[PDB]
């Protein structure tokens, strides 16, 4: 067997400065070779070209889902835009039969969420959609419960995204603040319930501070010290008639883990954080699906993927192998295979430990070796005919902002890297050398002060195959279809990408 291999290397990405990247300055003489002597390109791992909007950096899940999928994996937010942009959200079932069921019980919509423009919890343009459709529908009246935000966002924020969804509600004619809560309280995910509670409180019109204006309820307490994120629930004035029989909820997040506790409150019927009486005949939609336990009404409903690489190596008969250290071992299991743990036929694993540091600074090579190691001896065998491996340093000592432990972990990957890909090309297999999104490529400001973040620039594509040029540019998503073309294996239909390599 001829082992085709997809070497990841997580959070290293192409950046014409120099100035704090530390994948230019660090020596990696393997990578270089392979880079000058074997065909190469580079691709897209952010924004639209993996399924996020427009600006924003790519991630390891996002990134390996594209990567194992063949396709663009659209993410909640750009689904959810481009539904809106298309008509599509308008005539959502879930939406409109919550309106049919107010209509028929006279009684009220509620909506709930996260009040910015964060991007990773909600935002707040659906809910302007939200108020639209129920306008259009002649719903009457709209109460909202906003959670404020300023940790997506900065820190203090909220007065603006206020004013605008009051002018909002005059606009278009439709709706009014009901509560405000700090997402301190109803967005956490620590079962801490006392905080949830006194979101519930305001948000039901039972035990809260009022305020005549959500404006107002906010100065007070910038005033005494507490940011968007703190703000302690409160009602407006004359504008909450509470959550009563018959009413209906949207749930405008699109992330599970913070939306998850205040609908159980409201929505699991076992939920026994602390005793309520919850509100009966109430029609409960999330914009995802949360959990098990919540009874809710799922607006976007998740969309499994068939045929991502994996998939369709076992249906060829072939074997592969998924290997990373604790840090990237979901993203090169779970995630390369389109968000589902149970392995394919044909499949095998290896988890490599991760060192146990609170961060990576402080062993730059991480288990960079003791995973080329049990690489090595899986080729050894001679039974692999894919393997896709994850160099986790680069993006894990990135996060640092610590230019020098950063060189040192591109370092380490360097020299496992050409021990890996010679020992595949000796068995006359293929390499696609690459990554899922940038980091390492930056980890200084301009103004030379720590930078921890992921980045927006294009990833490297070496392909170790002779007598081939790749395409321009491209994007994650035509990976796996490249790594077909090098196993000669048919590509379905349902993965959309494109071979990199030129015919
Ligand atoms: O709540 C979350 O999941 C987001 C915050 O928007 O990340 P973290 O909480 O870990 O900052
Ligand atoms: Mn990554
Ligand atoms: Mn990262």
């Amino acid at each position: 067997k001829k082992p085709t291999a997809l070497i990841i290397l997580d959070g290293f990405a192409n950046r014409e400065s120099e100035h704090g990247n530390a994948v230019k300055l660090a020596n990696k003489p393997n990578f270089d070779r392979y880079y000058n002597k074997y065909p190469t390109t580079q691709i897209e791992a952010s924004g639209l070209d993996v399924g996020l909007p427009e600006g924003q950096m790519g991630n390891s899940e996002v990134g390996h889902m594209n990567i194992g999928a063949g396709r663009i994996v659209y993410q909640s937010l750009t689904r959810i835009n481009k539904s809106i942009e298309d008509g599509d959200f308008f005539e959502n079932d879930v939406l409109n039969n919550a309106i049919a069921h107010v209509n028929s019980h006279d009684s009220a919509l509620h909506i709930f969420g996260l009040l910015s423009d964060g991007g990773v919890h909600s935002h707040y343009k659906h809910l302007f959609a939200l108020l639209e459709l129920a306008k259009k529908q002649g719903v009457e009246k709209v109460y909202v419960h906003a959670f404020l935000d300023g940790r997506d966002v900065d820190q203090k924020s909220a007065l603006k995204y206020i004013e605008e969804t009051e002018a909002k509600f005059n606009e278009l004619g439709i709706g009014q603040f009901a509560s405000v809560s700090g997402r301190y309280y109803a967005m956490d995910r620590d079962k801490r319930w006392e905080r949830e509670e006194k979101a519930y409180n305001a948000i039901r019109n039972f035990d809260a501070p009022t305020y005549a204006t959500a404006k107002e309820g906010v100065e007070a307490s910038y005033n005494e010290g507490l940011t968007d994120e703190f703000v302690v629930p409160f009602i407006v004035e004359n504008q909450n008639d509470g959550v009563n029989d018959g009413d209906a909820v949207i749930f405008y997040n699109f992330r599970p883990d913070r939306a998850a506790q205040l609908s159980e409150i409201f929505a699991n019927r076992a939920f026994e954080g602390f005793k309520v009486e919850q509100v009966k005949d109430l029609f409960y939609a999330t914009f995802t699906k949360y959990n098990d336990n919540i009874d809710a009404a799922i607006v976007f409903e998740k969309v499994d993927l068939n045929n991502t690489i994996g998939e369709i190596a076992q249906n060829n008969n072939l074997t592969q192998l998924r290997i990373a250290e604790t840090e990237k071992y979901p993203h090169v299991t779970y995630f390369m295979s389109g968000g589902r743990n149970e392995e394919f036929k044909g499949e095998r694993r290896r988890l490599i430990d991760s060192p146990k540091v609170a961060t990576y600074d402080l062993k730059p090579e991480m288990s960079a070796y003791e995973v080329k190691d049990a690489l090595l001896e899986e080729l050894n065998k001679g039974d692999l005919d894919l393997i896709i491996l994850n160099f986790a340093n680069p993006d894990m000592v990135g996060h640092s902002g610590m230019l020098e432990p950063t060189i040192k972990a591109i370092e380490a990957v360097d020299e496992c890297l050409g021990e890996v890909v010679d020992k595949i090309l000796d068995m006359d297999g293929y390499a696609i050398i690459t990554a899922d999104h940038g980091n390492s490529d930056q980890v200084l400001t301009d103004d030379d002060q720590p930078m921890t973040t992921h980045t927006t620039n294009p990833v490297p594509v070496i392909v170790t195959k002779e007598g081939v040029t790749l395409r321009e540019t491209g994007r994650l998503g035509d990976l796996a279809p490249t790594l077909l073309d090098l196993l000669n294996v048919e590509q379905p239909e349902d993965m959309t990408g494109e071979s990199l390599i030129k015919h």
